[PDB]
């Protein structure tokens, strides 16, 4: 109800990282979610104020 | 997962009041959370439109 039909703001609920979309495939006696996320990769530091 | 590793917008979940931070101390056969909050204290009333 939450991850598929909308965007989830709860941290580490519908996937490790920031949440974008989900896809609900079926399976024998169960369901399999495919979560799509967004993870920063390359970082660089600066001086702030 | 939710209160510590991020901020929570859920009401009355990670502490009474608006939520800021939490620290997860340990304890035998359990765990103890310390929640920081934010409570408005004084009041003053006016007329609006
Ligand atoms: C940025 O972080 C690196 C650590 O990998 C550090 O050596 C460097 O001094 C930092 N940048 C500045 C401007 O200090
Ligand atoms: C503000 O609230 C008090 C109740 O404590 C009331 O007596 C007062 O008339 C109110 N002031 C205004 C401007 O509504």
């Amino acid at each position: 109800s939450e991850c598929v039909l909308g965007q989830s703001k709860r941290v580490d609920f519908c996937g490790k990282g920031y949440h974008l979309m989900s896809f609900p495939q079926s399976a024998p006696h169960g369901v399999v979610f495919l979560h799509v996320t967004y993870v920063p990769a390359q970082e660089k530091n600066f001086t702030t104020a």
